[PDB]
């Protein structure tokens, strides 16, 4: 496939123009081969992931967390090595941050919701949709998470023992705590600074990992492109434990 | 014992003025009784810690994370309950953020660093930079930390198994990662987002918990007040696990 | 009445979401009893007004000038005493700034206009509507003001002796002087810095007091709630002379 | 007598440079004739004061509130008439805002404070802080003020009937109210919005008029020029009543 | 013609309210005679142009580059002389920056396009429309420019030798280089900082002068007013060579 | 010869730290080989200059205008080709903007000024201010400039035919025009927009090309490295004509 059409389609499909306040540079971050034959999907940009893409002969690497964030950094040290690797392999680097978080079809959140049970889905803040029944299951939604992640999540029960309304927001959603108005809140990374507030306000919160929750978008996205363009794809795994 | 006397001391001693920028409103955050007889020390301001202060007749509660962060919120829900408890027990709430991270005699970093065996200590941002008198195995440092807090720390070994120069910044210090230039960096909370950079740069980092690294200052300061004015004190522990 | 419904209704009725650039924190500023039985209305928040609300057994105090303005202040001194009073009386504090100024039904300005004569009403800048005929009365609209206020207003006649178009803007509207395009401008507080401009530009301006002009909203609002919910109300008077 | 010579003097003497922040464009605001023979002094720049300067053959008009406030406006209406008058009489417009509030020899605050009997004067923001040699009754201070300006001042007595430490900030100084820490605070214009805080904090404040407190500096400075260069001067009075 | 109607019409016709982010103060910058009898058009405000307007008895001078840009400057030196000249001649100064650049009827760009050949016109960024066929002419559009300007333009050919799509943006459009997506880009002033980028990206760029390209709006505008109001006009020429 | 050694030298020597504000990322912008044998000097970073550096075995390329300006862009098109070329030749890219404009020994301004015959040189913004030992005809200065760069400079004579005090600010220095207070001002690129101000103020200005005035520093610095470390160097010329 022509790389320039793939980039055009993706910018369109994810409509990255709708998230102009995302620090990360969404879209094609590093140019590679003009002819794409194999898609790679991964959570984070990094030398390790890049070496794996090189080994798996990936031509178009899609990541949720890219290389740019408004901060211009010198192409020195580990920044240089990363580029040498992409260059060496003619690898295209396409980054999708907030827009991949929010997307209703392949977005981290909508996708995870479904693979959980949530129904009556509706968007909630960027990146997500959250809030929508089951109805009435215990708080052992902590188990579906665990088996849908391979890792037992951290749960902070300040409220109920049974939840109905659930708001999802992968990655670092704690900043959104104050607006949470569901029986349960699902996110990835836990912050010490929100501990007491969570209980005092009787909130139920499950932390399933920043990596383990932002794994769902890239995968969906790659699968989507294979359905519509027949591009084969591979998932490049780099668990961080956070 | 006089409350306004104790506050002028702390402000001067902590050099509250040298930290204009700290989003935390440093100093007396909530006025309580005038005659202080027993001091209280705690990492976080919260209902659970306030009730404990109440139960133990604490007259002056010193906290590291206070209630104000330059963004006024309405007195409702948990916020109102928090003030009512303080009012009930006529408790003074004194908050010290950066001033206490940085203090050379009772601050979080200088105190932990000293107990950790580091020497030749010098200010480094709000933390400190020093060294071990001789190359020290990284696991042995991880252990000392574990003994000091009762919890085995998370170790990200991107470099050698031995270290000698160290940077210590308690709490959530991952923001300073790019500026780190020592064999080892000890901080509180880890962040998924600096994982790859840690290893690609070959940095050795040990995360010992936000709560567990920020208990030293508050304690050293109460102890200091007891030595200076004879005020008895208690530590109002409420481990967060983060 | 349930306090939470009263707060929901008010936020709706005044549609405080339309004035996101108001420094004051509009809405419920301090929580009190959940069951409202008597409404209090006053121009300014303050210990005196609060003691009176306590004496009149007010459960839900509505003020135009509340406690918060983006500036986080320590709960010390007079700030603490104010809260003790609201707490002591289970008094709910609801503040309505710009939205109470502008409201077309109970807003300071629209209401005052009508009680003056103005017809063909239409909004003009936030807080007001201003500009609309009589038609053709002398400048002794300064007298209706005085008897509709109990105090003779200050009048600066730079233009006509008879006015037709009148713009109203209670409180401190002088900042809006440069845009005034009516035969007369009505506001509350006079500023030395606009003296010469007012005459040189042949403007007619009447200053009827900051307090005396922002008295009309709270009253209307309280009367509205009694018409729709049968809540009785009382006006808490604290004239400042400005 | 040489106009550029007189301007370099004033800029240096007034220390115009030490006030970068002053929104007022300090210094020569409108160039006039080169040979200065008679100086003029006035609180405000305005058509009425400019015509008076014209009628009295004023060559160099020193003003406290000039025409520029870092927000360019078009030369139309009263703005153009203002410049035409200055051009007609070949009048130089020299404006000094904060530099003249603060000057220790001819500034508004130091001069008034001295005539008011205060001693041990020291800078306090752009005003001054000092004391009476002995506890002085508040009404006796109010009277001295009244004799000095010809108008009885507004007295907000939130504290004792006697005072000794005083803060003096001419003009609209109510902004510094929270920082005030003296038995008395004398300023120009009062503000409805700081009324309750004045009394709740127990502060004694005397408002003597914006115009009436800002006539001292301009006068002291002309008088100073006469002593230094023999230039005759006049005071172009135009009381504002505010 | 009544000057106030002329100003109202112009503000309307150019709809200057649509360009609120233009540093220059668009509209009537300096007031003159109320009765307009002769229009003057010129590229830049300046003493020379003003003296010529005085000589040609212009009553209403229209310029693309006016006197104000948000920066308040003292009416001293050359700024004073400029005003004396406008005053002396009762000359009205009307400035039109971005809005005259963009206007589809008399705008610098649309007008120049037509006088060049471009068809299928459509706006592109402020000030212009750019991009639209011929179709297929060599790069000797550099000659039409030259004869339509009296001066041979500077041409930087990095791309084709024959162009079809052309984007126009008079004055200093280089800042827009990165978004240029046509076979040719037309602007007035060349910048050293865009040299290499222009070739490396295979862009064709023709620099026809800042003065020589922003000559077209004022002229059209004046001609428009003569067609609709019978006001005669004259063009005041001040070539700068840039 | 050691690359990290050469970089610490340059940073210190150039006083890179004293220029925090420079939008240019000063220092090593792209890491290359560790063992430096031949230095390269050039005004601009660009593909044409990089290829030349490659062809001449340049190991360390010193440039005045680098690739980074605190606004990260994606590695695509010419941007990627630029890095590939540097990577190919293992070339280090060291960029010095303001530090090199201002350096007293090898900076652009001090060096040119000295070769131009000026004396009593002192810093003036990032340029320099000095004088000729005796009144010098403006055309004779224009000629010296012409001999120094091989191109006759543009002369805007708004003042006398003779000059003695001079301000020199290479590159695009027209921004400092309002602050200029010398008989002559020499800079690189002219700007249409400061044309009238130049003559109305009576200023003498000579524009000698952005590229032609910014070749001195880069050259002086390589020459300096050769004197200090024996490193041979070449000048990679690519005149821009601007």
């Amino acid at each position: 496939m022509d790389r320039d059409e793939l980039v055009r389609y993706l910018d369109a499909y994810l409509r990255i123009q709708d998230f102009p306040q995302d620090p990360s540079l969404n879209g094609l971050q590093v140019e590679g081969k003009r002819t794409v034959r194999k898609v790679g999907a991964a959570v984070d940009a990094g030398e390790a992931i890049f070496r794996k893409a090189l080994e798996e002969e990936v031509d178009f690497l899609i990541v949720h967390h890219g290389l740019f964030w408004g901060k211009p950094f010198p192409i020195v040290g580990h920044h240089k090595r990363r580029l040498e690797t992409l260059f060496q392999g003619g690898i295209n680097l396409y980054a999708a941050h907030l827009p991949l978080d929010a997307h209703e079809e392949v977005g981290n959140n909508f996708v995870l919701a479904r693979e959980l049970g949530l129904v009556d889905l509706t968007p909630w803040d960027v990146g997500v949709k959250g809030r929508f029944p089951q109805p009435t299951p215990l708080l052992q939604v902590a188990d579906r998470l665990g088996q849908l992640t391979g890792m037992q999540p951290l749960v902070h029960q300040g409220g109920l023992d049974h939840v109905e309304t659930v708001i999802l927001v992968s990655g670092s959603g704690t900043g959104l705590l104050p607006k949470v108005d569901a029986d349960l809140f699902v996110t990835g990374e836990p912050k010490h600074s929100v501990f007491h507030e969570t209980f005092e306000r009787g909130l139920n919160v499950i932390y399933a990992g920043h990596y383990d929750t932002e794994t769902f978008g890239v995968k969906a996205l790659a699968a989507h492109l294979e359905a519509r363009f027949g591009l084969p794809w591979v998932f490049l795994d780099h668990p961080t434990g956070l």
